[PDB]
């Protein structure tokens, strides 16, 4: 499946694409404002994610650091990134269907639209000013708004017992972005698309 990743933000982002134990395509690339990066993702890929990283410095070997979403210091990510990261998540060709969603369970750093470019399903967006409105205790110095599991490490925010409810913190994310997951047991906002759909992820869809 092809994903076109477009940076509509006024600032540079370093896109990342991983399935947690391997890079997807090249794994990451710098995108200046306006630039688009087309990747191919193998059919059947389960648990893929795409995210943006902000304020990164990389050396000639592709080693360095980013203030949000850093994936162990690498330009080309093999592993998932450090929160806070707005996530576009997908599992492809799962019993004839693709499944996509946007999640704030690892916090929020950049607004995003995740939409098919082929027919048969709708896209999802989280474009609110979550960092501007972020409760004081979740603000990340690096930039971004952390989720409460990352900050407080409790069984209730991390849903570690498989039973947990919404919280003051998850309801903040949900109020601003109803179509994104706000906690691990949120009512699912997953969209089902035809198997082998193609997609576009756009950072800063409104700006």
């Amino acid at each position: 499946a092809t994903f076109e990743i477009v940076n509509r933000c006024s600032y540079t982002v370093w896109a990342a694409a991983s399935k947690g134990d391997a890079a997807l395509d090249a794994g990451g690339r710098q995108l200046n404002s306006g630039e688009s990066w087309t990747i191919n993702v193998e059919p059947g890929t389960n648990g893929g994610k795409i995210w943006a990283r902000t304020d990164c410095y990389f050396d000639d070997s592709g080693s360095g650091i980013c203030k949000t979403g850093d994936c162990g210091g690498l330009l080309r990510c093999k592993r998932f990134g450090r929160p806070p990261t707005t996530l576009a998540e997908f599992s492809l060709n799962q019993y004839g269907k693709d499944y996509i969603d946007i999640s704030n369970i690892k916090g929020f750093n950049v607004p995003m639209n995740f939409s098919p470019t082929t027919r048969g399903c709708r896209g999802v967006r989280c474009a609110a000013d979550i960092v501007g409105q972020c409760p004081a205790k979740l603000k990340a110095p690096g930039g971004g708004c952390n989720d409460a599991c990352t900050v407080f490490q409790t069984s209730e925010y991390c849903c570690t017992t498989g039973k947990c409810g919404p919280t003051e913190y998850s309801r903040f994310f949900k109020r601003l972005c109803p179509d994104a997951f706000s906690y691990v047991l949120d009512k699912p906002t997953t969209v089902t698309c035809p198997g082998s759909s193609n997609y576009r992820v756009t950072f800063c869809p409104t700006a």
